[PDB]
């Protein structure tokens, strides 16, 4: 139960990518999934069973942060912090899918809902208790801020039963928050199991597709990510103080987990944690990190410009070049939130094609689309890697802000 | 209501593919099908129409031809005759998807490395309901029905009573008087068969013609002229192999095989199929149950469409295909439904259910992925496929035929 720190974790990733992309190449895909898989369930498992408790306890404590700015503040911020991040990351994107043109192999071509306001309403629950039980992230974050600014609110009553109880809850509350990050290492002592396990079938059951002109998607995501991280964040992070290589330093567990997980909310745990460890205070974080996971595009955008390209380019179509951009943003704009679920990617691509009037149907359409849903895990992992760093990003610069 | 004959379908034809195959390149593939298909469905209508009657009808009648030989006879000879019809086709498609070799563009593999009773379908062929069995479709058990019927009338014809030997002519008479009706009709249809040609390939080219581009169209190559040489080189070396003169009996044929091919239903061409076995000269006794038992046990389309594709997906997921162990998974893949392959679209069915035996399932997203591509192609290597059959089908006949 014990041994060296996170570079256990790199030792599984590095080894299990490895074993798995040897094994499926040789066909034990299936088997790994029945043997290795579970291994790497258990420790998605562990870390989704916090992510309530742990968002909705640490929040009503983040009200304790100053209530009228800092959450009416940095909310205003953090959104334009994701706005000029996921504009760059539109551009870093196109400017991916021309450098690399995933549309020569094939070189087949063929010819050719959402109301807001009964999503906006969704927000806030009718039920906190059901909200918690029956998952829900959105909605938990909108009661926990209402209740702790409403406990700030009773402890400067004139009454002290009142500011007495009021204490004893919010402290009880926090005893919970606390208790969690707790757990969140309990786990991450399994983070090496888990991640050599996932990442060894995640690569046996999709590694073997990423060849040929599948593969030169995968270069324009996985290097043009790499180039979202280096020349984006750490512009901004140069720019805001807070050093760049002291900050992958204490980042490096929450990216590790992002990537394997492939789960932007299923990390918040890790995630909070490097940010407890980074130094910023829950009033920040606990509204920016889930806020972030269900509000960042800087994945989708980068995912969806070099694969709505593959798509338009493998049908044998101009794709409008500089005219890439009215469907990209209009991919992004169609779920600017609610991009946290793992796939999520692949479900947008698909519905794109509904607005760009190539409909699934159409069984060439449907044999390009089928590609890339044979490659979506691989690039899946690195878009939310990605946006969970662009979460802290965002996080440590607003945080050293306000 | 009038003016040339065939030479008006083939009008039709050239002039709808032209229309078509351009009309779906600009788009309109959809406002194609919402205006043109359903004059192209119309003359499948109409002939659909006869093919009840015009089976069970006939096939009375042709039971009046010497039962035990010629229904028992033929019947081991026509089975025998696809035997080697399908050896044939098999080895054609085989070396018709060497010959082209669709899989170079991809060229994109994944890994992977990796129900039929017969019994309970054999017990299918006797209806349990004749009525019912006409009037629900069914080919196969009112074929069994028909014969079963004009073999008993037969009988009672030898009665030594003379109200049995009475109605028992009455009733085969009658059966003939539809019989006949029904070719009447067939041609009464074919006046709209110009029209009907037109606008059938005319859809079937905007809808799947701008597919067959690329190494797409490396399979189709391999399909259209791995087939004309099923004509040419397998069936005329039997016709000219047997009298009848080969390019007499594509005269002859003619309006058979382009129906076949626009119509790409085996079964739902029978009425003008067998309306050309009659003008063309063979006896009832034996067209009215070679074509119809043609229709459900021919294969010589599906062995070279599913030879040719078969390669196609095998090779595009970049394998070997065990290159002259190509056989093994045809043959199997034939021998899978023997029969049954007269429906249209059935040719994709067998070629999804082969890659459950293969160990490469559906799901597989590259799988899916170049099946996919075939499906955007199978309605023109399926048109192709039926027509090979029926001409393979009238071929069997009039072999067959000039012998018992």
């Amino acid at each position: 139960i014990e041994y060296p720190v996170l570079q256990k974790i790199l030792i599984g990733l590095i080894l299990g990518a490895i074993v798995g992309l040897i094994l499926g190449h040789y066909g034990y895909a299936h088997a790994v999934h029945t043997y290795v898989k579970p291994f790497g369930d258990l420790f998605v498992r562990l870390l989704k069973m916090l992510v309530m408790p742990i968002v909705f306890a640490s929040l009503v404590v983040g009200a304790a942060s100053i209530s009228p700015a800092r959450l009416g503040r940095v909310g205003v911020k953090i959104v334009v912090y994701y706005l000029l991040t996921s504009a760059f990351a539109v551009t870093l994107g196109i400017i991916m899918a021309r450098l690399f043109n995933p549309g020569a192999g094939i070189h087949l071509a063929v010819g050719g809902a959402p109301p807001l306001v009964h999503i906006l309403l969704d927000i806030v629950p009718t039920n906190p208790f059901g909200a918690l039980a029956n998952g829900q992230v959105l909605p938990t974050i909108f009661f926990a801020i209402i209740l702790g600014i409403a406990i700030t609110y009773l402890m400067n009553s004139e009454n002290e039963k009142v500011r007495k109880s009021a204490e004893t809850l919010l402290d009880a509350i926090n005893g919970l928050a606390e208790a969690m990050y707790k757990i969140v290492n309990g786990v991450m002592q399994y983070a090496p199991i888990g991640v050599f396990a996932l990442i060894a079938y995640v690569m046996a059951e999709q590694g073997v597709h990423v060849v040929g002109e599948l593969a030169k998607v995968t270069a324009a995501v996985y290097v043009g990510l790499t180039l979202q991280i280096l020349l984006v964040y750490f512009v901004l992070l140069k720019i805001y103080g807070i050093d760049p290589i002291s900050f992958i330093k204490h980042a490096k567990d929450a990216m590790l987990t992002a990537f394997v997980t492939r789960s932007s909310s299923g990390t918040l745990p890790v995630t909070m944690r490097v940010a407890k460890e980074m130094g910023i205070s829950e009033g920040i974080y606990s509204f920016t990190l889930p806020l972030g996971a269900t509000i960042n595009m800087d994945g989708t955008a980068l995912y969806q410009g070099v694969c709505t390209f593959f798509i338009a380019n493998a049908l044998g179509s101009h794709l409008t070049v500089g005219q890439q951009l009215t469907i990209v943003l209009t991919a992004v704009l169609a779920s600017i939130g609610t991009a946290g679920v793992p796939g999520a990617g692949a479900i947008m691509l698909a519905m794109v094609l509904h607005s760009v009037g190539l409909p699934l149907t159409d069984p060439n359409v449907a044999a390009a689309y089928a590609m890339i849903l044979g490659i979506d895990a691989i690039l899946d992992m690195g878009a939310t890697m990605v946006n969970v760093t662009g979460d802290l990003t965002g996080t440590a610069i607003v945080a050293k802000t306000e």
